[PDB]
């Protein structure tokens, strides 16, 4: 239950850290989803 994905991220604390986390889309750090469970 987690829904900031595509959103820019400081860090992995400013999303989910499970089922989204930070990574890098390029230019800067998107959270993006992660598999989770």
């Amino acid at each position: 239950g987690c829904n900031r994905l595509n959103k820019k991220c400081n860090s992995d604390a400013d999303c989910c850290r499970y089922g989204e986390r930070c990574i890098s889309t390029g230019v800067n750090y998107y959270c993006r989803p992660d598999v989770g469970p």
